[PDB]
DNA sequence: CCCCCGGGG
DNA sequence: CCCCGGGGG
C-alpha cells in the first residue's frame, strides 16, 4: 500500500515520471527509495513511536519487523537515530556490505548500533555479492586443494553444467564443513559472528517489490539467515552444494568471477 | 573496465 | 540452475 510515507517518498524519487522502459533507472531509484524508507521509519523517537501503532499497520509491520530480529522491545528504546553508510574504504573481500545503519539508545545510556543490509527484488532471491574464487577461499578458510578447484572450476565454467554428476556431490561433500562460514562470509565479509561493528551487517532486510509497488518485507538477523539457507541447502537436491545461495557468474568483468544469490 | 544492483526462462 | 543487462565510478 502507498502509505502516507510511501507516497511522499514515491514522489520525492520521480518514481512515477519514469517510462516503463526505463528498467535500469527504475530498479537504482527503488533501491535508494526503500532504504530511506526505512531511514525515515527509524529517523528520530517521534519516527518510531509514531510508526509503530495501528494508526500505520504497513509501517508497524516493517518496525516490529525490524526490533524482532533485534530481539528489542520498544518500551525499552529510549532514543533513536539512523543514517546512510558511506564509509569510502574498503577491506578484505572489498567494500562493506553496510548500506545503512540504526543506533538504538537504552534507559542506562547503553546503546546498539545496528549496521544493515537493504535490498529490494521481484523476485525471493536475488544477488547478494560476486566474487573471485580465491577471495572467497581466503574469507571462508579454505586452503589450495580439491575443493578449491572444484569452485575454481564452477568459477571459469560459469555454472556447473560440465561437473559429473560426482563432482557435484564431491563439491556437496568438501563443503559440508564450511557451509556456515560460507554463508555468512559470502553476506556479511566475515566468516565469525559480528555484532554492531560497521563493516559487517547484523540485519538482512529485503523488500518484495512487484511491478514498482511494496508487496512485503522480510528481516532477518545473520543467524537466522544461516539457519534458513542451512537448511535449504539441506534437502534432497542440496541446493548450492549444500549452502542454500544459488551459484551463479558475475557478467560485469573480462575475468571469470562467482556470483551468489540469496 | 570493474563492481553493485537487478532479472528471464 | 543457467544465461545475462543497466549504470555509476
Ligand atoms: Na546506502
Amino acid at each position: 500500500m502507498r502509505t502516507e510515507l510511501l507516497s511522499k517518498l514515491y514522489d520525492d524519487f520521480g518514481i512515477d515520471q519514469l517510462p516503463h522502459t526505463q528498467h535500469g533507472v527504475t530498479s537504482d531509484r527503488l533501491g535508494k527509495l526503500y532504504e530511506k524508507y526505512i531511514l525515515d521509519i527509524f529517523k528520530d523517537i517521534e519516527s518510531l513511536k509514531k510508526y509503530n501503532t495501528n494508526a500505520f499497520p504497513q509501517e508497524k509491520d516493517i518496525s516490529s519487523k525490524l526490533l524482532k530480529a533485534l530481539n528489542l522491545d520498544l518500551d525499552n528504546i529510549i532514543d533513536v537515530s539512523s543514517s546512510d553508510t558511506d564509509l569510502g574504504r574498503t577491506i578484505a573481500g572489498g567494500s562493506p556490505k553496510t548500506d545503512a545503519t540504526i543506533r538504538f539508545t537504552f534507559h542506562n545510556q547503553s546503546s546498539r548500533l545496528v549496521p544493515l543490509n537493504i535490498k529490494h527484488s521481484s523476485k525471493k532471491k536475488v544477488s547478494i555479492a560476486e566474487y573471485d574464487v580465491e577471495t572467497i577461499c581466503t574469507g571462508v578458510g579454505i586452503s589450495d586443494g580439491e575443493l578449491k578447484e572444484l569452485i575454481r572450476k564452477h568459477q571459469n565454467d560459469q555454472s556447473a553444467k560440465l561437473f559429473t554428476p560426482v563432482q557435484k556431490q564431491r563439491l556437496t561433500e568438501l563443503l559440508e564443513p564450511y557451509r556456515e562460514r560460507f554463508i555468512r562470509w559470502c553476506v556479511t565479509l566475515r566468516a565469525e559472528k559480528s555484532e554492531g561493528n560497521i563493516l559487517h551487517p547484523d540485519l538482512l532486510i529485503r523488500f518484495q517489490v512487484i511491478d514498482r509497488e511494496y508487496v512485503d518485507v522480510t528481516i532477518k538477523n545473520i543467524d537466522d539467515y544461516v539457519s534458513d539457507r542451512i537448511a535449504e541447502g539441506s534437502k534432497a537436491r542440496k541446493p548450492g552444494f549444500g549452502t542454500g545461495l544459488n551459484w551463479t557468474y558475475a557478467s560485469g568483468s573480462k575475468a571469470k568471477k562467482m556470483q551468489f544469490k540469496g
